[PDB]
Protein backbone atom coordinates (compact mmCIF):
# COMPACT_ATOMS: atom_id res chain seq x y z
CA UNK A 1 0.00 0.00 0.00
CA UNK A 2 1.13 3.65 -0.63
CA UNK A 3 -0.51 5.57 2.26
CA UNK A 4 1.24 7.09 5.20
CA UNK A 5 -0.61 4.13 7.30
CA UNK A 6 1.28 1.17 5.44
CA UNK A 7 4.40 3.64 6.09
CA UNK A 8 3.69 2.85 10.08
CA UNK A 9 2.53 -0.84 9.71
CA UNK A 10 6.14 -1.55 7.94
CA UNK A 11 7.78 0.58 10.67
CA UNK A 12 5.84 -1.33 12.95
CA UNK A 13 6.62 -4.75 11.43
CA UNK A 14 10.31 -3.91 11.36
CA UNK A 15 11.10 -2.33 14.87
CA UNK A 16 12.98 -5.13 17.53
CA UNK A 17 11.70 -5.90 20.57
CA UNK A 18 13.16 -3.16 22.60
CA UNK A 19 11.81 -1.01 19.67
CA UNK A 20 8.29 -2.11 19.69
CA UNK A 21 8.23 -1.81 23.53
CA UNK A 22 9.84 1.08 23.47
CA UNK A 23 7.09 2.63 21.20
CA UNK A 24 3.72 0.87 21.87
CA UNK A 25 2.85 3.05 24.77
CA UNK A 26 4.75 6.17 24.46
CA UNK A 27 2.70 9.33 25.25
CA UNK A 28 -0.32 6.70 25.24
CA UNK A 29 -3.03 6.76 28.21
CA UNK A 30 -3.27 3.91 30.77
CA UNK A 31 -5.46 2.62 32.91
CA UNK A 32 -3.75 1.51 36.32
CA UNK A 33 -5.40 -2.16 36.33
CA UNK A 34 -3.54 -3.27 39.15
CA UNK A 35 -6.20 -3.19 41.29
CA UNK A 36 -8.88 -4.74 38.31
CA UNK A 37 -6.49 -7.42 37.94
CA UNK A 38 -5.96 -8.53 41.54
CA UNK A 39 -9.71 -8.81 41.86
CA UNK A 40 -10.47 -10.67 38.62
CA UNK A 41 -7.67 -13.07 39.29
CA UNK A 42 -9.81 -13.33 42.98
CA UNK A 43 -12.87 -14.16 40.64
CA UNK A 44 -14.52 -11.47 42.75
CA UNK A 45 -18.18 -10.50 41.72
CA UNK A 46 -18.65 -8.10 43.87
CA UNK A 47 -16.81 -5.07 42.02
CA UNK A 48 -17.72 -2.42 39.77
CA UNK A 49 -13.81 -1.55 38.06
CA UNK A 50 -13.91 -1.89 34.72
CA UNK A 51 -13.40 -6.12 33.39
CA UNK A 52 -10.95 -4.84 30.51
CA UNK A 53 -9.45 -1.33 29.45
CA UNK A 54 -12.02 -1.30 26.70
CA UNK A 55 -15.10 0.44 29.10
CA UNK A 56 -12.26 3.34 29.53
CA UNK A 57 -12.38 3.68 26.20
CA UNK A 58 -16.56 3.82 25.55
CA UNK A 59 -16.61 6.12 28.55
CA UNK A 60 -14.04 8.84 27.14
CA UNK A 61 -16.38 8.61 24.01
CA UNK A 62 -19.74 9.09 25.95
CA UNK A 63 -18.47 11.83 28.11
CA UNK A 64 -17.77 14.03 24.80
CA UNK A 65 -20.73 12.87 23.70
CA UNK A 66 -19.22 11.40 20.71
CA UNK A 67 -21.78 8.67 21.82
CA UNK A 68 -24.67 8.81 23.59
CA UNK A 69 -26.07 5.61 24.67
CA UNK A 70 -30.05 5.52 25.58
CA UNK A 71 -32.84 2.76 24.66
CA UNK A 72 -31.63 -0.64 23.86
CA UNK A 73 -27.87 -1.40 23.40
CA UNK A 74 -26.59 -3.86 21.53
CA UNK A 75 -22.77 -5.01 21.89
CA UNK A 76 -21.46 -7.10 18.84
CA UNK A 77 -18.35 -8.62 19.93
CA UNK A 78 -18.62 -8.13 23.73
CA UNK A 79 -15.99 -10.04 25.15
CA UNK A 80 -15.14 -9.83 28.70
CA UNK A 81 -18.08 -6.82 28.66
CA UNK A 82 -16.71 -3.72 29.13
CA UNK A 83 -18.88 -2.19 26.49
CA UNK A 84 -21.93 -3.64 28.08
CA UNK A 85 -21.12 -2.84 31.49
CA UNK A 86 -20.64 0.71 30.75
CA UNK A 87 -23.64 0.30 28.78
CA UNK A 88 -25.78 -1.06 31.82
CA UNK A 89 -24.14 1.78 33.98
CA UNK A 90 -26.02 4.65 32.29
CA UNK A 91 -29.35 5.78 33.79
CA UNK A 92 -30.33 6.48 29.79
CA UNK A 93 -30.05 2.74 28.77
CA UNK A 94 -33.06 0.44 29.21
CA UNK A 95 -31.38 -2.97 28.23
CA UNK A 96 -28.10 -4.52 26.62
CA UNK A 97 -27.97 -7.74 24.25
CA UNK A 98 -24.46 -8.59 24.34
CA UNK A 99 -23.41 -11.29 22.09
CA UNK A 100 -19.52 -13.17 21.92
CA UNK A 101 -17.91 -15.96 20.34
CA UNK A 102 -16.02 -16.76 23.33
CA UNK A 103 -15.06 -20.09 24.86
CA UNK A 104 -11.47 -21.27 24.80
CA UNK A 105 -9.27 -19.09 23.02
CA UNK A 106 -11.34 -15.80 22.90
CA UNK A 107 -12.52 -13.89 25.95
CA UNK A 108 -15.59 -14.82 27.56
CA UNK A 109 -17.77 -12.55 29.42
CA UNK A 110 -17.14 -11.93 33.03
CA UNK A 111 -19.61 -12.23 35.49
CA UNK A 112 -19.47 -9.16 37.62
CA UNK A 113 -22.67 -6.68 39.48
CA UNK A 114 -20.84 -3.59 38.01
CA UNK A 115 -23.73 -1.68 37.97
CA UNK A 116 -26.88 -2.66 35.82
CA UNK A 117 -25.29 -5.61 35.58
CA UNK A 118 -29.15 -7.66 35.51
CA UNK A 119 -29.77 -5.38 32.24
CA UNK A 120 -27.19 -7.46 30.18
CA UNK A 121 -28.26 -10.36 28.42
CA UNK A 122 -25.17 -12.14 27.21
CA UNK A 123 -25.08 -14.68 24.90
CA UNK A 124 -21.80 -16.34 24.28
CA UNK A 125 -20.91 -18.94 21.46
CA UNK A 126 -22.24 -16.50 19.46
CA UNK A 127 -21.04 -15.77 15.43
CA UNK A 128 -22.47 -11.94 15.19
CA UNK A 129 -21.47 -11.69 11.06
CA UNK A 130 -23.79 -14.45 10.55
CA UNK A 131 -26.50 -13.65 13.05
CA UNK A 132 -29.62 -11.79 12.03
CA UNK A 133 -30.09 -8.05 12.85
CA UNK A 134 -33.22 -7.34 15.35
CA UNK A 135 -34.59 -4.28 17.09
CA UNK A 136 -31.78 -1.34 18.49
CA UNK A 137 -31.72 1.66 19.69
CA UNK A 138 -27.93 1.92 20.14
CA UNK A 139 -25.48 -0.83 17.77
CA UNK A 140 -22.03 -1.32 19.21
CA UNK A 141 -19.34 -3.03 17.96
CA UNK A 142 -15.52 -3.40 19.54
CA UNK A 143 -14.24 -6.31 16.49
CA UNK A 144 -11.22 -6.03 14.88
CA UNK A 145 -8.29 -8.51 15.66
CA UNK A 146 -4.74 -7.27 14.90
CA UNK A 147 -2.21 -8.85 12.81
CA UNK A 148 0.88 -8.21 10.96
CA UNK A 149 -0.64 -7.92 7.99
CA UNK A 150 -2.20 -5.28 7.09
CA UNK A 151 -4.11 -7.04 4.11
CA UNK A 152 -5.72 -9.30 6.58
CA UNK A 153 -6.38 -6.07 9.00
CA UNK A 154 -8.12 -4.61 5.95
CA UNK A 155 -10.20 -7.00 5.48
CA UNK A 156 -11.72 -7.71 9.60
CA UNK A 157 -12.02 -4.17 8.77
CA UNK A 158 -14.05 -4.26 5.96
CA UNK A 159 -16.29 -7.19 7.47
CA UNK A 160 -16.91 -4.91 10.57
CA UNK A 161 -18.62 -2.10 8.09
CA UNK A 162 -20.60 -4.66 6.09
CA UNK A 163 -22.10 -5.84 9.58
CA UNK A 164 -22.78 -2.45 10.47
CA UNK A 165 -24.65 -1.76 7.17
CA UNK A 166 -26.92 -4.88 8.27
CA UNK A 167 -27.62 -3.34 11.69
CA UNK A 168 -28.55 0.31 10.24
CA UNK A 169 -30.72 -1.41 7.74
CA UNK A 170 -32.03 -2.99 10.74
CA UNK A 171 -32.40 0.18 12.43
CA UNK A 172 -31.89 3.09 10.49
CA UNK A 173 -32.39 5.68 13.18
CA UNK A 174 -30.12 3.50 15.56
CA UNK A 175 -26.78 5.32 16.75
CA UNK A 176 -23.48 3.41 15.97
CA UNK A 177 -19.99 3.21 17.19
CA UNK A 178 -18.02 0.65 15.91
CA UNK A 179 -13.94 -0.13 15.78
CA UNK A 180 -11.79 0.06 12.23
CA UNK A 181 -9.06 -1.77 13.00
CA UNK A 182 -7.08 -0.59 9.59
CA UNK A 183 -8.89 2.82 7.99
CA UNK A 184 -6.14 3.75 5.96
CA UNK A 185 -6.69 0.64 3.40
CA UNK A 186 -8.42 1.58 0.32
CA UNK A 187 -11.10 -0.72 0.58
CA UNK A 188 -11.60 0.27 4.05
CA UNK A 189 -12.25 4.22 3.44
CA UNK A 190 -14.07 3.14 0.31
CA UNK A 191 -16.44 1.22 3.00
CA UNK A 192 -16.71 4.19 5.48
CA UNK A 193 -17.20 6.35 2.87
CA UNK A 194 -20.40 4.97 1.61
CA UNK A 195 -21.41 4.77 5.24
CA UNK A 196 -20.91 7.98 6.00
CA UNK A 197 -22.80 8.96 3.05
CA UNK A 198 -25.87 7.10 4.02
CA UNK A 199 -25.47 7.52 7.34
CA UNK A 200 -23.49 9.92 8.88
CA UNK A 201 -20.79 10.03 11.48
CA UNK A 202 -17.06 10.38 11.66
CA UNK A 203 -13.91 8.76 12.87
CA UNK A 204 -12.18 9.72 15.98
CA UNK A 205 -9.29 8.32 17.59
CA UNK A 206 -9.12 7.23 22.14
CA UNK A 207 -6.08 8.05 23.59
CA UNK A 208 -5.94 4.79 25.42
CA UNK A 209 -4.97 3.25 22.08
CA UNK A 210 -1.74 2.15 22.11
CA UNK A 211 0.97 3.30 18.88
CA UNK A 212 0.94 0.43 18.02
CA UNK A 213 -2.45 0.30 16.63
CA UNK A 214 -4.04 2.40 13.97
CA UNK A 215 -7.88 1.59 15.17
CA UNK A 216 -10.03 4.37 15.04
CA UNK A 217 -13.76 4.51 16.25
CA UNK A 218 -16.87 5.40 13.66
CA UNK A 219 -19.51 7.39 15.17
CA UNK A 220 -22.61 8.41 13.58
CA UNK A 221 -22.99 11.07 16.55
CA UNK A 222 -19.82 13.23 14.80
CA UNK A 223 -18.69 14.58 11.86
CA UNK A 224 -15.71 15.11 10.10
CA UNK A 225 -13.53 13.94 6.74
CA UNK A 226 -12.41 10.85 6.71
CA UNK A 227 -9.57 10.50 4.80
CA UNK A 228 -7.99 13.46 6.37
CA UNK A 229 -8.98 12.10 9.79
CA UNK A 230 -7.00 8.65 8.61
CA UNK A 231 -4.15 10.56 7.34
CA UNK A 232 -3.56 12.69 10.96
CA UNK A 233 -3.84 10.25 12.47
CA UNK A 234 -1.01 8.12 10.56
CA UNK A 235 1.38 11.19 10.97
CA UNK A 236 0.63 11.13 14.46
CA UNK A 237 1.91 7.49 15.54
CA UNK A 238 4.78 8.07 12.17
CA UNK A 239 6.07 10.88 14.54
CA UNK A 240 5.70 8.91 17.82
CA UNK A 241 8.75 6.65 16.82
CA UNK A 242 11.47 8.01 18.89
CA UNK A 243 8.80 9.43 21.56
CA UNK A 244 10.85 9.46 24.81
CA UNK A 245 8.13 9.71 26.92
CA UNK A 246 6.23 6.86 28.64
CA UNK A 247 2.62 5.64 29.12
CA UNK A 248 0.31 8.58 30.82
CA UNK A 249 -1.07 6.89 33.53
CA UNK A 250 -4.75 7.78 35.21
CA UNK A 251 -6.63 5.49 37.53
CA UNK A 252 -9.02 2.71 35.84
CA UNK A 253 -12.85 3.57 35.58
CA UNK A 254 -15.03 2.32 38.51
CA UNK A 255 -19.26 1.69 37.93
CA UNK A 256 -20.08 1.15 41.29
CA UNK A 257 -22.02 -2.13 41.90
CA UNK A 258 -25.66 -2.81 42.15
CA UNK A 259 -28.70 -4.07 40.27
CA UNK A 260 -31.06 -1.33 38.52
CA UNK A 261 -34.65 -1.40 37.73
CA UNK A 262 -36.57 -0.85 34.71
N1 LIG B 1 -17.39 -13.28 14.64
C1 LIG B 1 -17.51 -12.93 15.98
N2 LIG B 1 -18.69 -13.11 16.63
C2 LIG B 1 -18.72 -12.74 17.95
N3 LIG B 1 -17.72 -12.23 18.69
C3 LIG B 1 -16.57 -12.07 17.98
C4 LIG B 1 -16.39 -12.41 16.63
N4 LIG B 1 -15.08 -12.12 16.19
C5 LIG B 1 -14.47 -11.62 17.27
N5 LIG B 1 -15.34 -11.57 18.39
C6 LIG B 1 -15.08 -11.13 19.76
O1 LIG B 1 -15.11 -9.71 19.80
C7 LIG B 1 -14.43 -9.33 20.99
C8 LIG B 1 -13.94 -7.92 20.72
S1 LIG B 1 -12.92 -7.44 22.14
C9 LIG B 1 -13.77 -5.93 22.58
C10 LIG B 1 -13.45 -5.46 23.99
C11 LIG B 1 -14.78 -5.15 24.67
N6 LIG B 1 -15.42 -4.00 23.99
C12 LIG B 1 -14.59 -4.83 26.17
O2 LIG B 1 -14.75 -3.65 26.48
O3 LIG B 1 -14.29 -5.79 26.93
C13 LIG B 1 -13.34 -10.45 21.29
O4 LIG B 1 -13.51 -10.94 22.59
C14 LIG B 1 -13.63 -11.52 20.19
O5 LIG B 1 -13.57 -12.84 20.62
Amino acid sequence: GDTLGDMWKARLNSCTKEEFFAYRRAGVMETDREKARELLKRGETNMGLAVSRGTSKLAWMEERGYVTLKGEVVDLGCGRGGWSYYAASRPAVMSVRAYTIGGKGHESPRMVTSLGWNLIKFRAGMDVFSMEPHRADAILCDIGESNPDAVVEGERSRRVILLMEQWKNRNPTATCVFKVLAPYRPEVIEALHRFQLQWGGGLVRTPFSRNSTHEMYFSTAITGNIVNSVNIQSRKLLARFGDQRGPTRVPEIDLGVGTRCV
